[PDB]
């Protein structure tokens, strides 16, 4: 699809852009700045790279891309081009998680995609290198450069290694008796979003090999730093645009990769995002075509016990993705930033290690089929996706539990979680509007485990849900409660069924019923009406379609 | 009016907002997270102050702020507080004026807002310090601190001293024939958009004394970059807001720094955004009774000869706001972000330098009204801004010369300058919508000048006009073309007819062949269909609303 955004160039030239002010001399006054800001005659001459760091100081997982920064302007300049470095924003769900602020956080990755979009448009720069951290801003810096479609490498700021999910199930096992709270201030990684998306991200050939499994300090991540100006220089003379990369084949590349790797349920929001924004079409039908095609093979928390670093041991993610090029699940022809094919990365990378415990074979995978189902039926008519193990059954029936949030679900089974037995409760409004911000929610599932009701009850919202409960955890349901779907015309008592052979959630209220309170319905107001998260009411479109704002 | 955008407090404590995550034990994961960062138990009490710069090295105004934000860290620690960094995006119109680029400028600001809000809000931080450049974010921080009503001060980046118009004006005189290749090459500040925000901005009362006239890289600027945490510590104390310090009386006595000062015409789309951040309205009638009301008396560029460091010698901002306040022009009981009135903040200051040729006496300013004129009639019936010296009389007459853009236009008045000869020039297609972004357009004005004809035709448009022609500059025309405005109905040879007096822009043609071109009319097609302008195209309000998104 004719993708028409941002400026094109005024062919063999590597200055496509940044020639538009460095070589008229209608544009003395933009040679004039660059001079200021030191910039020879002969610089002019050269491509102008704009290098993208998501730094700031409020997160363990971005305050140390500024020295990332410095490393890749370094690079760069030693490939001979000139380095302009800028800084967007970003939020840490960790510290958020549990509060009203996490309404602001799916949201700044559609902010950090018109954040490189702006900056890289009005400066004319040729090529981008971006420098995400191990937090959730990574695919908008993707989305960016499928927008403007220049040459671009995303650098992975490295997982930290390990010493939060501890420190958050600290407060549970307090107040039950397990921990004290001197043990609790003592605790005061995995594949979660930032390892899923960067591993799908290398899968997809937009990120070096190892940058995905490299630690975040290791020194290793500062030779990749030094060395995105040359692979970059490359991508410039073959003129390898991200939509040159980016394919319905290198798509399915990281779809298998998260099938693979058990990665989180964010993926398919993020996944659709990027895949838009070339002008390429990917849907949950899609998804649930991998997710039957790939076997979980990968023994990686918050499933298994290993993390990120034990796979850079074993050999990193190039390792991972080297057998499942050879088991045939992946299309090896897809090009990448390093100026080749993905099969020609991966033929010449040390396999998995000898002996290790950490991938499966094909032999004998932790599931057969892909953790990831895709959900329709009655209450969730245009789709909802679910993150499934294979060992918690095929179904699940109980009277709904009906909450018009999180926080007077929290307030509930406080005071009665024995009311919570048997019942599928439903946490409503939670969506991209209704949230708004769609807010992702860990309490929820914590506090029905610690309550001993993991098993004995089921969990739908039409926002997100971070962790498992060793039952039915259901999200994305769409259409959302704000947009009248039927998930907002649910009333307590109405026996819900979750089946996951058939892939639906039904109620047992007829068709009729449904729609008589359908006509009934009107839409709750909006909870602001000012501010960034008004706008994203405004442009946000549904889960199904990865919560897109620019269409 | 009732805001309601970002999150509420969770009375006399410093640290109202960040006690959300610090001192609640179901918030643990946050504290590790802050523990991760650097802080210690006893760090967890203090307030937390987000310092907020618009750094990227691709300008002259912000290549130095990263320097600027690390000094406000260490005098909020020494404040006794907690800083945490992050960084905006940000665009220099100086780098993309004439090209396709400057559709991304405007909306920039509103980008920068929503950064702001949304870091602030997940983070939960207690203040903020924003440290934008001397170019045009500014307002964009203050529309922030506006909708998250938190202690915020707004140091500015200071202003370059001086050695970018005489290097836009080298290719001109170059073509022209007054300076030679080389002569240009040696080419390649005043009252624009930075000196007339940075000004209306402290003298709004959210800045610093000294702020907006105190030099980029003098010494005393980063002394009120270690002084911000000092002054944000009282402010916290006194819990004075920013819709506390904003209010229709401070919005006064910035409109009235415009108006004695000869700011630029973006001050009215910068302060009615800012107003309309607190709640609160302003119309372009309201500019119309301040410009009515102070005289100029500033003979600074590009209207006079001296420059802003010419003011900081005479005495700096304070100075010019001491006469302007003791000629009884400002409110002086308007609190200030000093923890003082505006008044009392002056009562201490240097005067005006004895024989100063700078700012104008009461009794000899260079114009008696305002330099802003709003200018409304059959052609813009919704308002325009324009910029009157007085020097060019009330009237001028003429056929319509209509363009679709600026590029045509630049192409027919250099194949053909004399058929510009009398003319009312139209430049249409280039409003928030219809641009996109509104762009501001310097080569119309040089290459009217060039081609001698300063005062001999007049200057239309829906977009932004930078400098003036030394006739008559109109910018700002509502509705835009693209929504249908009568702009966007005038044929060539249509007799415009604008009367300073009368405060119109009118059309010979009757206004029944005005409604059956009406009726005729269909939009022109978006020029995007993807990202962030197609976005800012879903969202922005007029010019005569100051082109706000969230609403
Ligand atoms: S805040 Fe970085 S992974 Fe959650
Ligand atoms: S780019 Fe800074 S004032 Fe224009």
């Amino acid at each position: 699809q004719s993708v028409t955004a941002d400026p094109s160039p005024p062919t063999n030239k590597l200055n496509k852009y940044s020639s538009r002010i460095t070589e008229p001399k209608s544009q003395g006054g933009s040679q004039a700045i660059l001079h200021g800001v030191g910039l020879s005659d002969d610089d002019l001459l050269k491509p102008q790279i704009g290098i993208s760091s998501v730094w700031y100081e409020g997160n363990t997982c971005n305050m140390h891309l500024l020295k990332l920064s410095e490393a890749v302007k370094e690079g760069v300049e030693n490939a001979g081009m000139v380095g302009f470095r800028f800084n967007t924003i970003g939020v840490s769900d960790a510290i958020s998680m549990g509060t009203r602020g996490m309404c602001f956080s799916l949201q700044s990755r559609d902010l950090i995609a018109d954040s490189i979009e702006t900056v890289m448009s009005a400066q004319w720069y040729d090529g981008n290198i971006s420098i995400p951290g191990c937090d959730k801003n990574m695919p908008g810096t993707i989305m960016a450069m499928g927008r403007l479609n220049r040459p671009g490498i995303m650098v992975y700021g490295g997982t930290i290694k390990p010493g939060f999910v501890s420190a958050f199930q600290s407060y549970g096992e307090f107040v039950s008796g397990s921990i004290s709270d001197e043990q609790r201030k003592t605790v005061l990684g995995g594949m979660y979003t930032a390892n899923t998306m960067a591993s799908a991200i290398e899968a997809m050939g937009m990120s070096l090999p190892y940058s995905s499994s490299i630690p975040a300090e290791d020194p290793l991540k500062l030779d990749e730093c030094r060395l995105a100006g040359k692979y970059l220089l490359e991508l410039l003379k073959m003129d390898l645009k991200p939509r040159d990369i980016i394919t319905p084949k290198s798509l399915r590349n990281a779809m298998v990769s998260v099938m693979a790797l058990g990665g989180s349920t964010n993926a398919v929001l993020h996944l659709i995002a990027i895949a838009r924004s070339v002008g390429l079409e990917l849907t949950l039908d899609d998804f649930q075509k991998v997710s039957d095609a790939v076997p979980f093979l990968a023994d990686l928390k918050p499933s298994g016990k290993y993390v990120m670093e034990d796979i850079h041991k074993i050999g990193g993610t190039p390792a991972v993705l080297r057998y499942l090029l050879e088991l045939g699940l992946m299309d090896g022809d897809c090009m990448t930033v390093t100026g080749q094919t993905l099969a020609q990365n991966l033929e010449n990378v040390p396999s998995l290690t000898e002996g290790q415990e950490i991938i499966r074979p094909l032999s004998n995978p932790i599931k057969e089929t892909g953790h990831i189902q895709i959900l329709r039926g009655d209450l969730a008519p245009d789709g909802s996706v679910a993150k499934i193990t294979g060992k918690e059954g095929l179904y699940f029936s109980g009277p709904a539990l009906v909450f018009e949030g999180e926080e007077s679900m929290l307030a509930a089974i406080s005071a009665d979680p024995m009311s919570f037995k048997g019942t599928v409760v439903v946490i409503r409004g939670e969506g991209p509007k209704g949230g708004p911000g769609m807010p992702e929610m860990l309490t929820p599932t914590s506090a029905i485990m610690g309550a001993g009701l993991g098993k004995e009850c089921a969990l739908l919202t039409d926002g997100r849900f971070s962790g498992g409960s060793h039952g039915f955890v259901v999200g994305h349901i769409c259409p959302e409660a704000q947009e009248g779907g039927p998930i907002g015309l649910i009333k307590n008592g109405d026996i819900i069924t979750i089946d996951i052979g058939a892939a639906r959630i039904d109620t047992q209220v007829s068709p009729e019923e449904m729609n008589d309170r359908r006509k009934k319905w009107t839409a709750p107001a909006y909870k602001v009406n000012r501010g960034v998260l008004y706008k994203y009411i405004k442009n946000v479109q549904s889960a199904s379609d990865g919560c897109v704002t620019d269409e």
